[PDB]
């Protein structure tokens, strides 16, 4: 219980905790229904609005106005934005020249640069260019300061889950808000964007900003506002709090905008409508800038200008209905729209049949407007399967259309999809003291953005999936010097020991300084061996065509290397040489595969890492048939690989000046994103202890400078890499039944991956051996090909 009988006499926002018995006054009591009962009359005053007119200059202050003219205004710190304008003949900041901040110019108290986060919601990327003609304050910002093309969201592309990634540097699966809506099986309770449940932190995973910041003795302003309080009067509180005293004020400050979204719902990112709101916003960035300006801190705080998502056009003749595919849809429950969760109505409901239900929703229509998912299948790019909360049963929908249950308009426009996806991209600019000036940065993923925001603040961040450093290059100053991961396991280099005659492996070869390490390593592993960061055995084997680091536990590679000149040939594999598996005299026959199981295992066949298509030589070809280049693959699979093997890599060869490649194997059975310890792999090869992969991945480097071959690169490296699930059958290609020319190519485009997604997945580490920056190096780790 809590006694509203109280007053916020000078206790308006305050920044103090205050719990029951006692009212608040904070910017979130309207939410808790706790305010005192002089809240509204006292703390949102709007009398006579938000700007200063020639008529209230040197005005006697009332104390009932939303803002002050009156000359006392400000060292009391509550002038209306635009007081010094309009009464003492300064210059909106807008209008002022864009001059560079080398060092944070601050008044007396301040120790470090102030940090403002602005946050506005469903901003769409290319809103940008409506430019200074829309968005005057917003363009100097960007301008002058530094900025992305656009900021990647992570999936799911709504408010919630995206704001606390924003706040934490965690993927939604971590974090633990994996909707705007969810339903908890273990709570067995429902989370909403609107409702009392949200309120409840059980939900709330992680550690956000602000805990990190309380928790290391740095004050921080509200990170909540509510929804009735008008955005004239949370950047009047900003300012506001940033005039307390040394001992009071805030030392990081959050803005939120619910705008551009919900205008971009009504009419679309593409209607004239949507000018309106943007300069709304703009004129409150402005209302910031000229009162920060007044405070002398213009050139004091840093301001970040960032977005949750984009904005997609999607209209009602647009929705895909599940009662077209399924014959009771009344027994499911659907979390619907731009994207599908599905679970039973009736939590643990015995008789929901999920084989069937998938069966019904695959490739049914020619032109189908989503796809279902088992959550484990989703692309491992999306990071959205390791929570509770997030159904087993998923459906990724097109761009521009809705999925719903059943037939049983007012918007055109939404967001949710695929994280890849244009139309989804956000904004982001830096601009202060501690940015970069009239720079440019490559785009981003906005869980990279918790370290920036700890580095700006003097923060060690809490562990998070930014890779710290990675974005270091926005930075002017206080960048964070990362330090490379040190090596858990070492390699072996076997030599000859063993004679054909010790193998016992059912494997047959219908036909018939080897093996030593110079001149392979310079030609085929380019950026150094990859690092082992945990406890394994494993050995470097040579070839004139490859290396690779043969694990002697998984019993297959864990990394194969290999560079393909752009002017390589494509040769055959003999007939003679179709089923060809050789025996490898360096390693123990015990630490083999055995063709046995192959020839056993009906459903199981197996593929090569480094593709015999590519030989150098009729001779060096038979390299490419020993037992450790052998890997586990289901025909299904096979169809992909081969055609990844004979045509793809060529082609990117041919088009990038030849690529270096480094393949693998992943597992990931509990769908967790790392590297699985041996007690969590599933499957084997039938009557074996070989292990099966999830996932291949394949890392492929060229120069960025295409003009240099990619052996011979002086400067930055230009990388695309894939994580492609291992599968029984194509049914997540609609077209399979066609030639792999037809949908392949399409395929690993949706299963793009970073080479920071491979690590996780793997525990190696990569370009280690370069003659670029770390931080540099961590940049390309990071990157995505996203294909659009
Ligand atoms: C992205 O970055 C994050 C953060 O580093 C990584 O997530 C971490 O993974 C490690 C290794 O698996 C886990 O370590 C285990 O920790 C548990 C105990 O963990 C408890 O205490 C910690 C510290 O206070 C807390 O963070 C954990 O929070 C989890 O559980 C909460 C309560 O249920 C929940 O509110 C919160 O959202 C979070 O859930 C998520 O993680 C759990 C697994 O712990 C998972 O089941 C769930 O679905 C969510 O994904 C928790 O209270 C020990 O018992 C183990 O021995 C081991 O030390 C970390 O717990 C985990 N941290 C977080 C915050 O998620 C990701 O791996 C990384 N992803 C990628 C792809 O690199
Ligand atoms: C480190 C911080 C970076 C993030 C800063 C976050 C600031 C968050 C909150 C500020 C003020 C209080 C309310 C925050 C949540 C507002 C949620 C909401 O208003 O969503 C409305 C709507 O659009 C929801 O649906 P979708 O947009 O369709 O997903
Ligand atoms: C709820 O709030 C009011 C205001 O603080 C409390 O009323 C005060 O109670 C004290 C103690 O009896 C009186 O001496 C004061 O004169 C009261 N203040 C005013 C201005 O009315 C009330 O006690 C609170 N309710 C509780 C404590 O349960
Ligand atoms: C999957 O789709 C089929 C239709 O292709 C549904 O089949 C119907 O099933 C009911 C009883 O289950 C029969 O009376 C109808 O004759 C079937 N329709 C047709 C056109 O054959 C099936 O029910 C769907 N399965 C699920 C789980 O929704
Ligand atoms: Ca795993
Ligand atoms: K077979
Ligand atoms: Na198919
Ligand atoms: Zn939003
Ligand atoms: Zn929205």
């Amino acid at each position: 219980w809590t006694n509203t009988s109280g007053s916020c006499k000078g206790r308006c926002f305050e920044l103090q905790e205050v719990g029951p018995p006692d009212c608040r006054c904070d910017n979130l009591c309207k939410s808790y229904s706790s305010c005192c009962h002089d809240f509204d009359e006292l703390c949102l005053k709007t009398a006579r609005g938000w700007e200063c007119t020639k008529d209230r200059c040197g005005e006697v202050r009332n104390e009932e106005n939303a803002c002050h003219c009156s000359e006392d205004c400000l060292s009391r710190g509550d002038c209306c934005t635009n007081y010094q304008v309009v009464c003492k003949g300064e210059s909106h900041w807008v209008d002022d020249d864009c001059e560079e901040i080398r060092v944070p110019e601050c008044p007396a108290g301040f120790v470090r640069p102030p940090l403002i986060i602005f946050s506005v919601d469903g901003f769409r990327a290319s809103y940008m260019k409506k430019g200074s003609k829309v968005m005057p304050n917003i363009e100097k910002l960007r301008s002058c300061g530094t900025h992305a093309p656009y900021m990647r969201p992570v999936y799911p592309t709504k408010t919630f889950p995206n704001l606390y990634t924003l706040a934490t540097g965690l993927y939604p699966e971590s974090h633990g808000i994996v909707g705007n809506s969810m339903y908890d099986p273990v709570f067995d309770a429902t989370f909403h964007l609107r409702g009392r449940e949200k309120f409840n932190h059980r939900w709330w995973g992680g550690q956000p900003l602000w805990i990190t910041a309380t928790k290391q003795g740095v004050r921080a302003g509200t990170f909540f506002w509510s929804v009735s309080i008008p955005h004239e009067r949370r950047i009047l509180t900003i300012l506001q709090w940033l005039s307390l005293p040394d001992n009071e004020r805030p030392s990081v400050y959050a803005f939120y905008s619910e705008q551009p979204d919900f205008s971009g719902h009504k009419y679309g990112p593409f209607g004239p409508e949507m000018t309106n709101p943007l300069r709304e916003i703009d004129k409150t960035v402005g209302q910031l800038m000229d009162g920060l300006k007044q405070l002398k801190l213009h050139r004091c705080v840093n301001v970040i200008f960032v977005g949750d998502h984009g904005m997609e056009d999607v209209t009602c003749d647009r929705t895909e209905f599940l009662s077209n595919y399924l014959t009771n849809v009344d027994d499911i429950t659907l979390v619907p729209g731009t994207l599908g969760r599905i679970r039973p109505k009736i939590p643990n409901n015995l008789k929901y049949d999920p084989k069937a239900i998938i069966a019904n929703l695959t490739c049914k229509k020619p032109d189908q407007h989503f796809k279902p998912y088992m959550k484990q299948h989703l692309p491992k790019r999306l990071h959205y399967a390791n929570n509770r909360r997030i159904e087993d049963l998923h459906l990724l929908v097109e761009r521009r259309w809705h999925v719903a249950r059943k037939p049983l308009c007012f918007f055109q426009g939404d967001h949710g999809f695929d994280n890849k996806v244009n139309s989804m991209q956000t904004v982001f600019v830096g601009y202060g003291p501690t940015f970069k000036y009239r720079t440019k940065v490559p785009p981003f993923e906005n869980i990279e953005l918790y370290n920036v925001m700890c580095d700006l603040l003097g923060l060690k961040p809490a562990p998070n999936n930014g890779t710290h450093g990675s974005l270091n290059h926005l930075l002017r100053t206080n960048t964070f010097r990362p330090t490379l991961p040190e090596e858990v396991s070492r390699p072996n280099y076997p030599g000859i020991m063993y004679l054909q005659s010790d193998f016992d492996l059912g494997c047959t070869c219908d036909d018939k300084r080897l093996h030593t390490k110079g001149s392979t390593e310079e030609r085929h592993l380019l950026y150094g061996r990859p690092a082992v960061l945990y406890r394994t055995s494993y050995d470097i084997l040579y070839h004139t065509d490859f290396e690779s680091g043969y694990s002697e536990i998984f019993l297959m590679p864990l990394w194969t290397s290999y560079t393909i000149s752009k002017q390589a040939e494509v040769s055959s594999i003999p007939e003679h040489l179709t089923n060809c598996v050789r025996p490898d005299v360096r390693v123990s026959p015990g630490f083999s595969q055995n063709c046995l199981a192959y020839k056993n295992d009906k459903q199981m066949s197996y593929g090569f890492l480094f593709p015999p298509y590519l030989s150098s030589s009729p001779e060096a070809k038979y390299d490419a048939f020993l037992v450790t280049n052998m890997v586990p693959m289901y025909p299904a699979f096979k169809r992909v690989w081969t055609y990844f093997q004979r045509v793809l890599v060529k082609k990117y060869a041919s088009e990038r000046n030849g690529v270096n490649v480094i393949s693998g194997p992943i597992f990931d059975y509990n769908y967790n994103g790392l590297r699985d310890i041996e007690d969590e792999i599933k499957q084997y090869v039938e009557g074996s202890s070989i292990p099966v992969p999830t996932h291949y991945y394949s890392i492929i480097t060229s120069c960025l400078d295409f003009t240099q071959p990619a052996d011979k690169c002086d400067g930055p490296l230009s990388v695309s890499s894939f994580i492609l699930p291992h599968r029984p059958d194509n049914d997540e290609s609609c077209n399979s039944s066609e030639d792999e020319s037809k949908w392949v190519e399409e395929l690993m485009k949706m299963h793009t991956a970073r080479v920071r997604d491979i690590e996780h997945l793997t525990g190696l580490d990569f370009y280690r051996k370069t003659s670029r920056s770390y931080s540099e190096i961590l940049t390309l780790k990071t990157y995505l090909h996203t294909y659009e």
